């Protein structure tokens, strides 16, 4: 062990889970999160699914003012969006820089993991009870088991979506799962996770009470495609659209189309534009787009190392985010009309 | 919760099998041997050439047994011109799905005995190593390697988890030189940014010796370094994919390493000892930042579907190039690397 400097003592999931406990409002809200999301990947619900929220959550109370909004939005728009929070907690870099909230809530190089697995509880519970589901990147195989009852849906990123590890945890994760494409734009390798994902697996895991056993999964069939460019170039238009379907085996999902990462180009302000060319897709009759993901916060742009700016990805801001969202329901209800 | 969860499963502590299956002295001063051979070769203070060959995956520890006689027998011949390191891969990752090696299903007919896959891994790890053949194996499973480590001299993260944030970290935390394979499309900058976040010391959650979970800290791994293996953008172990590949490294970078299987042998493994021609080229003629090759080599060539029903000593995962091919590869590599010497001088 040369290259270990030491172990801290870390929380079990079980115990967070008594020291942080879920309100009854919280687990509805999971819950029905989870059915919604359900009903529209697999085509029972003509609605839209909007995974839509910050890059990242750094600041907690900040976090809270943005769902109060985003609620109140959702409440507005549902009979045409089914929405769900990002609430990311893990944040996979290019090389090396802040993780996220579990990793390093101080965002100072200290690394109180304990106590960012409390913040991440106490946010998710936060959320969850006003009535907002949330989702997160599931990049940790660790990390679910202290906060997977909060969840209605986890992504796998475009880094992972061909790690076996990701295929298995999402396999036995009670949620849906969108595999984000690879980092050079293309789609197979996401499909071929969908698969995977859908097969029981065995693999060595951690059980709530943090000791390690073998795990037997399910295997997970609300696993589905997310679209997020890549080296190749953008993929959210009708032709990318079209050779993706052609590539869907049987029994597949809906697709999803992330609007920022490389469908934005390196520029937040793309979002916007994605999304009227998503929506002019779906109002002319495309059935096989089924979700949507937005960088979105209370602020736009973003910072290095001001109250609701990203810290990480640049996000388009509350006002941007209205008029996306009020577009993209108005593309759903012309959608209903057309498969009339 | 745990609705997709069908049940836990007890498994043994890493310390436990550590006790019950312990490494001779033979076996732990061979697996040290084994890392400082390496790093003396990546970083530059040898002139022999690191080689990483045998078979794809091992399902068979006797079979196994035989394949590491050979070839401690031509690594003695060899040892002037190449230091080797036999592949004893125990985790394979799948396209989709199918078997995923000794560990996951040892008796490779989906009953998943993931302790005796643990036993029979730690089991051959102590023979390979007992005879002083220092071994290698892809670390894919974050867990596993608590099990294991104390036995192995090269760890490689492979293509499809090169970018992964976990296996970054895993890698930080290993003691010993560890190779981050380009990624699937043919793309080097992934592995270089992989080796770079690597050497950084990282905190994560992570299984102890005695199986329970804890935060870890790590120190970071200045012996990481890039293996080509081609993709689809087509192969990449030629001169001027090499002259690429050295114009991105950055300060510090150790040498390279050149996969003759995978993407650079093209859906065939009669192509590897045509890299090999093409490699030896390079280095005789005083390439000095190929400081490394690997070899998908097993007893007899080619592959085999899973029908107990198996023949011997041939591979249920990928193609290899039988055991003369090898010998010969070798034989052709060592010759190489003396050449290149003479144009050092
Ligand atoms: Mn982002
Ligand atoms: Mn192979």
């Amino acid at each position: 062990d040369v290259r270990i400097l030491g172990y801290d003592p870390l929380a079990s999931p079980a115990l967070l889970q008594v020291q942080i406990p879920a309100t009854p409002t919280s687990l509805e809200t999971a819950k029905r999160g989870r059915r919604e999301a359900i009903d529209i990947i697999t085509g029972k619900d003509d609605r839209v699914l909007v995974i839509v929220g910050p890059c990242s959550i750094h600041d907690l109370e900040a976090a809270q003012e943005y769902a109060l909004r985003l609620k109140k939005l959702s409440d507005e728009l549902k009979g045409d969006l089914s929405i769900i929070m990002r609430a990311y907690l893990e944040k996979p870099r290019t090389t090396v820089g802040w993780k996220g909230l579990i990793n390093d809530p101080d965002v100072n190089n200290t690394f109180n993991i304990n106590k960012g697995l409390q913040s991440a509880r106490q946010l998710f519970v936060n959320l969850t009870n006003i009535g907002l589901p949330i989702g997160s990147e599931m990049l940790d195989t660790i990390s679910p088991q202290y906060l997977a009852d909060l969840v209605s849906f986890g992504a796998i990123g475009a880094r992972t979506t061909e790690s076996q590890l990701h295929r298995e945890l999402a396999s036995g994760l009670s949620f849906p799962v969108g595999f984000k494409n690879g980092t050079d734009g293309t789609l197979n390798v996401a499909v071929d996770a969908c698969q995977a994902a859908a097969h029981s697996h065995h693999f060595m895991g951690v059980t709530k009470h943090g000791v390690a056993a073998i795990t037997t999964t399910k295997g997970n069939e609300h696993c589905f495609v997310i679209l997020r460019g890549g080296k190749k170039g953008t993929n959210y238009d009708a032709k990318s659209v079209a050779e993706a379907k052609a590539q869907l085996p049987a029994g597949s999902n809906g697709l999803m189309i992330d609007y920022s990462h490389g469908n934005s180009n390196k520029d937040f302000r793309n979002q916007p534009k994605v999304n009227d060319v998503v929506c002019e897709q779906i109002a002319n009759g495309e059935n096989a787009i089924t979700g949507v993901m937005i960088e979105s916060n209370i602020n736009e742009g973003n910072q290095g190392i001001k109250y609701g700016v990203s810290i990480t990805d640049a996000c388009i801001g509350w006002e941007t985010t209205e008029d996306v969202l009020r577009k993209l329901a108005a593309a759903v209800r012309q959608r209903r009309e057309v498969n009339k």
